[PDB]
């Protein structure tokens, strides 16, 4: 009866919604309109701070990034008091996850390198991840933008859940890696109202958000019960209906996330 839950929620934000929780050794995957195309929107900063960190030694995260105000796109809460002294590497993951910061993201992007700013190497390090399905085309803001139906700049619940499995959960980083790409998503301060607020306060949760037009609003996140069991939880949705101009529901995804932490109770 899960299912019935998330389409009448559907119906009471007036939203398209995702849903994808893995399976583990004790429960079944949770699923719903799992391997429908959703746009990232910026929840796709968080595995790009893992292509970062994986194609450079630890020394390169001191690495200085110097830019300037015409670099400076969409939301940037952190890069703008920056522009005189530059960034470094680290210092732009951290802003780039911890406060979703869009040219903290473009300028990672260009740190891949190649074609598309860096966009065609993103996807490249999707593929080596198994996730064939997701693609990154634009950079911020113009990824957040796209028409419903463009394919441009999309992924899954169920292809980023899995993702997100292999780098905190998995061995897609190592160790040291893998716990600082941890560590800023457990700190980050843009969720506090969609998976976080959907679970109850003793179970950890660490995760990226993405907010967009048509209504777009995403939170992937791993959760962790209070006896430390660990699940992936990717919501997503969109209100194409409204147009260009509807309104993001964030209540919407903490709803999800609390019938979510129902059944994995």
């Amino acid at each position: 009866d899960l299912a019935d839950r998330f389409a009448e929620l559907e119906r009471r934000y007036d939203a398209r919604l995702g849903v994808y929780v893995p399976a583990t050794g004790t429960t079944a995957a949770i699923e719903y309109r799992a391997d429908e195309r959703f746009a990232f929107c910026s929840t796709f900063k968080a595995p790009l701070v893992a292509a970062v960190l994986h194609q450079n030694p630890l020394t390169h995260l001191d690495k200085l990034i110097t830019y300037t105000s015409d670099d400076i796109r969409s939301i940037s809460p952190v890069a703008q008091q920056h522009v005189q002294t530059g960034m470094t590497i680290g210092q732009l993951c951290d802003a780039a996850i911890r406060y979703s910061d869009g040219t903290a993201a473009n300028l990672l992007l260009a740190d891949l390198g190649g074609p598309g700013g860096g966009t065609a190497a993103f996807t490249g390090y999707l593929r080596s991840l198994g996730d064939t399905v997701s693609r990154l085309d634009a950079e911020a803001p113009e990824l957040n933008r796209d028409p419903p139906g463009d394919e441009r700049d999309t992924t899954t619940p169920h292809a980023i859940a899995l993702v997100l499995q292999q780098l905190v959960l998995g061995n897609a980083l190592p160790p040291d890696k893998r716990a600082l790409l941890t560590d800023w998503m457990a700190r980050n301060t843009t969720g506090a109202k969609r998976i976080r607020a959907g679970f109850p306060a003793d179970w950890k949760v660490i995760d990226k958000t993405g907010t967009g037009d048509y209504g777009r609003a995403n939170d992937i996140a791993v959760v962790w019960s209070p006896t430390g069991v660990p699940y992936v939880v990717a919501v997503m949705s969109d209100r194409a209906g409204g147009g260009y101009d509807a309104e993001p529901r964030e209540a919407l995804l903490a709803e999800a996330a609390t019938c979510v932490a129902g059944v994995l109770a």
